[PDB]
């Protein structure tokens, strides 16, 4: 009789309406005085730094978020970067992250 669910609302693409891009933006630009431009890669990585509580974490979570090797990310490029970082505050399951994907670590599966 507990637990319910009569509730539907997944997630996937992101969308939303100024809604969360206004905060996602807010964080972005405390550090990029410009309105949108990009971060550098090592000063977002600086204080991304903020969620995984201790065990520096941030090598999958950066890895996913800089596409180019270019040490560097646009606005809209931190738009997913943060993304990334409530999913550890938020409570949701590791989906991907890397090319592989089954039992990188539990080779004898019996
Ligand atoms: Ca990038």
């Amino acid at each position: 009789g507990s637990l319910q669910d009569n509730s539907s609302y997944p997630d996937e693409p992101w969308r939303i309406t100024e809604e969360q891009r206004e905060y996602y933006v807010n964080q972005f630009r405390s550090l990029q005085p410009d309105p949108s431009s990009f971060i550098s890669g090592s000063v977002a990585k600086n204080f991304f730094t903020k969620s995984k509580l201790s065990i520096p974490e941030l090598s999958y979570i950066w890895e996913l978020s800089d596409a180019d090797c270019d040490g560097a990310l646009t606005l809209p490029e931190f738009c997913a970067a943060f993304h990334l970082i409530v999913a550890r505050k938020n409570g949701y399951p590791l989906p991907e992250g890397l090319p592989p994907t089954l039992q990188p670590e539990f080779i004898v599966t019996d």
